[PDB]
């Protein structure tokens, strides 16, 4: 016997394309996809390379220009 | 205006268990998720850490230990 685990993100996660103005703060951020994607900003836990980030803070405090990928987690409150 | 990209990989994504010996090979465990969250064992792309694998050849040797973990991506066509 044998115990074995199977990741499904690069089978079900998504690669979702966005397009805004850079004037944004993260505790706006989150929202964007309550349009596309339909999640309410409580769950959605946004993670940049390192660290997470904290909300209603600016974009240049974690430096994101242009065509820039975002990890996508979920969380709990 | 500005480009930009986000990931739904590891918020819509899920962790599976299973539990096999480790001498089977690739389709027992993608029947096993077609067992556990069905899905067919052809849009199943399977990489565990390294190579990317392929059914019929031996679990063994991939020498996978218990408790491992593998990154299911899907497949467009063979």
């Amino acid at each position: 016997g044998m115990q074995i685990f199977v990741s499904t993100a690069w089978f079900c996660g998504k690669l979702i394309t966005l397009e805004v103005e850079p004037s944004d703060t993260i505790e706006n951020v989150k929202a964007k996809i309550q349009d596309k994607e339909g999640i309410p900003p409580d769950q959605q836990r946004l993670i940049f390379a390192g660290k997470q980030l904290e909300d209603g803070r600016t974009l240049s405090d974690y430096n994101i220009q242009k065509e820039s990928g975002l990890q996508l987690h979920r969380r709990l409150r």
